[PDB]
Parts: C-alpha cells; sequence; structure tokens
C-alpha cells in the first residue's frame, strides 16, 4: 500500500499564505487522486479540495491544492488567512480497494 | 446537497455489538458509494469500510457496513468490541461535485 506524509503543524499570521505538503511512499502521486478536508477542532470533517485541485461549492478562493511530480507530493495553500481557518487538514488518496489517509498538519492563525 | 446524520456518542462494553447509524437526509444513499472511517484520540483517520461494505486488508471482520435503502441510511456495525477500537468513527458519502462527511460518533468502550 502507500503512506501519505504531511508536517505536523504550520503557523501563520492573519491575511498570510500557507502551504501543506502530502507526500507519498511509493507510487507517482499522480496515479490516483488527492482530496483535503478540514476539521475545526471537537469538529466533524468539510471538503475543502477535491479532484486533487478542485473547490466544492462554497469554499473560498482562498483554498487551492496543487501537484509535484517531481517531489512526488500533492499541497493544500491557504491564502488571506482568518482566523475560522484554524483546523487540522488531512489528505486523502485512493487505492483499489481502500482510502489512505494523510497524518494531518494542524493549522494555527497567529491572530 | 444533502447531510448525513449519526449518533453524537456510543458507550459499551467489551464482547457487546453497536450500530452507528448514518441517515442521509435528501437524495437516495445508493446512488453513491459510502465509506467509513477510524480516528483513534489523538490519531489520524483510517478506512474500516470502503465502498459500502468492502472491509480493506487489514480490518478485522468484527466491523461491516451495511446500506439500507427502504430507510435511506446506511450503517457501521461493530461485533464483539474490543478496547483497541475506542474511536470516533465518520460515514462518508458524495454528490456530484462534492464529499460529505457525517457528524462523527463517538465510542466509548467499557473495558
Amino acid at each position: 500500500n502507500f503512506l501519505l506524509t504531511q508536517p505536523h503543524s504550520v503557523s501563520e499570521s492573519p491575511g498570510k499564505t500557507v502551504t501543506i505538503s502530502c507526500t507519498r511512499s511509493s507510487g507517482s502521486i499522480a496515479n490516483n487522486y488527492v482530496h483535503w478536508y478540514q476539521q475545526r477542532p471537537g469538529s466533524s470533517p468539510t471538503t475543502v479540495i477535491f479532484e486533487d485541485d478542485h473547490r466544492p461549492s462554497g469554499v473560498p478562493d482562498r483554498f487551492s491544492g496543487s501537484v509535484d511530480t517531481s517531489s512526488n507530493s500533492a499541497s493544500l495553500t491557504i491564502s488571506g488567512l482568518k482566523t475560522e481557518d484554524e483546523a487540522d487538514y488531512y489528505c486523502q488518496s485512493y487505492d483499489h480497494n481502500n482510502q489512505v489517509f494523510g497524518g494531518g498538519t494542524k493549522l494555527t492563525v497567529l491572530g
């Protein structure tokens, strides 16, 4: 199978921008899609990015996703940071007969 | 556009069976796959059921998923609970352009 590795945490000031990486153990990250969901403390997840780089109904232009073939790592970017963005972020990826999750990154907004 | 409702929590003794429900507000719960994942206390999510009722390799058969057309809901059943099963459980389903998560169920094991 495969693993997705993310940094334990990221932090930034309001209005600033952050980038969360999601690396793949084996196989080309492009092989399969990558999703991203936001989970505010003590709460239920909500998708912020899909199809590796799409934004579901409602999610602000502030969120965006990409995929670096050379590094084999997808990344979630949040610009124009707002206090409400403080949450844990997880990348999701698929494998025949299985859904894999990243370790998750805790974003702390310093304002 | 729809919502997935699950009980807030459940607490049972080891050896017993529990049924975490995931009822979908609107839309046929069959037109899309339902996945279930487990998230330990301070841990990253892992899939326990893929595509309605498939159990990914490694997950104990005490875990089972089902879909009930008439009640337009899905269920995660755990037979013969073990303390190791204590965790938050979330159902997930889909729609045209988005992934929807259930609210989550905190299962506590009294052993």
